[PDB]
């Protein structure tokens, strides 16, 4: 991805948080931060794309965003307590962090706090109206998901990984993710009432989970790009850009491995699913130089790559739908 945008990002997430008065808005930007973390972390930075990736002070900048993304869960987790207010001072610490790693690169969670995440998304999926509303926090149980994927509860820690009780955990945790996904092609077809009625059954499969331990495809993702930049053009500010072309570069993360329904039936090494790949990149990296547009405050510029970006992503719909 990019990198000074995400770095942009995590630091106007933080002017976010500062002025938040919930949880729900802490967690939210806080889960912002490290989904820009994650999709930095595979990023260089200008002044070092000439340096060697077995280098110190190549392989400096990779422990230094770990410490990062290490604070980040840290402070989800507090504003996954509820504790609204520690989480905002653990966000005061963490603008130190960005601030020292930003200047010196800028050329001139843990399980439980994603189950915490996941039983308070659920609250504002039921206290939803619109099918935003629901897409936007379904992503977000989605992302935590995504997150604790490969995360460790508590009890569990002292356990073998081929384990079949840590064993019995990948799977159940796969259940939740593929639980998901269904219910964001159901938000994301505009079904609100249905996707919020799938809503209701998620919150059995995370109850029964979180308890045991506590101590989407393709065409889903497609239309929250339609959906996204439906958001976009009717945004005010920056901020709502910036989360909207997140959300899209989120969708096009999940579905990245994803396949459309008739190509289900081609060969990976085939070009037909090759030419799918790459048109995917493609998809991917118009997100990202909109995303780095929105992230130095040109909220009209970035709406304008916006325009160029609905028409790459009906040209690719339209061929696989
Ligand atoms: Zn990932």
């Amino acid at each position: 991805a990019d990198w000074e945008a995400a770095m942009l990002t995590l630091l106007m997430m933080l002017k976010v948080i500062e002025k938040a008065d919930n949880a729900a808005q802490v967690l939210t930007a806080l889960w912002f931060m490290a989904l820009a973390a994650h999709m930095a972390a595979w990023a260089t930075p200008p002044k070092l794309e000439d340096k060697s990736p077995a280098s110190p002070e190549m392989i400096d900048f990779r422990v230094g965003f770990e410490e990062l993304a290490t604070e980040i869960g840290k402070a989800i987790k507090l504003a996954a307590l509820g504790k609204v207010k520690e989480a905002q001072a653990a966000a005061e610490q963490l603008k130190t962090t960005v601030n020292a790693h930003w200047q010196k690169y800028r050329g001139g969670a843990d399980w439980e706090a994603a189950m915490l995440t996941l039983l308070m998304m659920l609250k504002v999926i039921e206290k939803a109206d619109n099918a935003a509303q629901v897409l936007t926090a379904l992503w977000f149980m989605a992302l935590a998901a995504h997150m604790a994927a490969l995360a460790t509860p508590p009890k569990l820690e002292d356990k073998s990984p081929a384990s079949p009780e840590m064993i019995d955990f990948r799977v159940g945790f796969e259940e939740l993710a593929t639980e998901i996904g269904k219910a964001i092609k159901l938000a994301a077809l505009g079904k609100v009432k249905e996707a919020q009625a799938a809503a209701e059954q998620l919150k059995t499969t995370v109850n029964a989970h979180w308890q045991k331990y506590r101590g989407a495809d393709w065409e889903a993702a497609m239309l929250t790009l339609l959906m996204m930049l439906k958001v976009i053009e009717k945004a005010d500010n920056a901020a709502q850009v910036l989360t909207a072309l997140w959300f899209m570069a989120l969708a096009a993360h999940m579905a990245a491995l994803a396949t459309p329904p008739k190509l289900e039936d081609k060969s990976p090494a085939s070009p037909e699913m090759i030419d799918f790949r790459v048109g995917f990149e493609e998809l991917a990296t118009e997100i990202g130089k909109a995303i780095k547009l929105a992230a130095l405050g040109k909220v009209k510029e970035a709406q304008a790559a916006a325009e160029q970006l609905k028409t790459t992503v009906n040209a690719h719909w339209q061929k696989y739908r």
